């Protein structure tokens, strides 16, 4: 709970949607307004459900956390939006999942404020703001779209998280740590976590560069960043489908994983670190995606 941060000063990286955030909110803040809806879209473990606790903080309303599988008969949406305060925060996660009976009922209270309902501001989380429908995604005012932190940034909040640990750690070390972060602050916080109970049982006086490398191996944490499944989906388009293309429901089934799984938490930095590429007839893995893995290039 306590590695999280409550504002945006607080907030490493994402400048330009905290600059984008900042603006709105401070701007309704000052007028007393209630916020425009808010859509938070990106990769897990990048914030989103940060941002919205900094949200509902900063406007100085309570929060109501709740997700799209969550509200499954309208019943339970009613329930939520009458208990809402004016200027309450509705932060919905995988808000994409929200079937119509439900969806239509929550489009009712922006597009109007009864089924009475207390003004309030709706705050979406999806991995793909392209997920949501059209109609509902119109919906939103505020649109920010969060994309994979820098090394440098990831460096800032693994310093900043060793510090709250209560452990001292070389910025060598830290760069280490966040070039095999895969982008992704929780990613970065949680290799920390380990990297320092390495350097618990080894009993040293702080995280050095031979700590981290002791810690990536028994992880199995290469050093692209890469852990055991990233290597098994490039391993099993290599090997069983020829380096591609492949379906992404193909290669859901070889995996024994959830097509979403794939494209929504794996796939994202896969993509980005140039370890895969989608073309219309599916995924293929690229010639760094051999280079690295040590096969040879067909
Ligand atoms: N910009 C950031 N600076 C510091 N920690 C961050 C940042 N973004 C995310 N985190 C951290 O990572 C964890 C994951 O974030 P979270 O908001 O739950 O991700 P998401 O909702 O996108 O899955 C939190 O522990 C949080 O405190």
């Amino acid at each position: 709970q306590f590695l999280r941060p409550k504002s945006l000063d607080e907030f490493i990286g994402q400048e330009n949607v905290k600059k984008k955030l900042s603006l709105a909110l401070e701007a309704a803040k000052m007028r007393g307004e209630v916020l425009d809806h808010v859509l938070l879209a990106g990769p897990p473990g990048l914030g989103k459900t940060t941002l919205a606790h900094i949200i509902a903080s900063e406007l100085q309303t309570n929060i109501h956390v709740t997700s799209g599988p969550v509200l499954v008969k309208q019943g339970d949406m009613a329930a939520i939006l009458t208990s809402l305060e004016r200027g309450d925060v509705l932060f919905i996660d995988e808000i994409h999942r929200l079937n119509k009976a439900v969806e239509e009922l929550l489009y009712s209270a922006i597009e109007d404020f009864q089924i009475d309902i207390q003004p309030f501001t709706l705050v979406g989380a999806t991995t793909r703001s392209g997920l949501l429908s059209s109609p509902l995604r119109s919906a939103f005012g505020i649109i920010l779209e969060l994309d994979f932190y820098t090394v440098k940034e990831l460096k800032e909040i693994i310093k900043r998280a060793a510090s709250l640990m209560d452990v001292e750690i070389e910025d060598a070390a830290a760069e280490m740590i966040a070039k095999r972060s895969r982008g992704t602050p929780r990613i970065a916080i949680r290799l920390t976590k380990r990297v320092r109970d390495m350097l618990t049982v080894v009993k040293a006086d702080r995280i050095n560069t031979d700590i981290v490398l002791k810690t990536m191996e028994v992880l199995n944490i290469d050093d692209e960043g890469l852990d055991e499944f990233d290597r098994k989906i490039l391993k099993t388009i290599i090997e069983i489908y020829r380096g591609g293309p492949v379906g992404l429901n193909a290669l859901a089934a070889s995996l024994g994983v959830e097509a979403d799984t794939l494209s929504e938490v794996y796939e994202p930095y896969l993509l980005q670190a140039g370890f895969l590429a989608r073309t219309p007839r599916g995924r293929i893995v690229t010639e760094k995606a051999y280079k690295h893995l040590k096969y040879e290039v067909p």
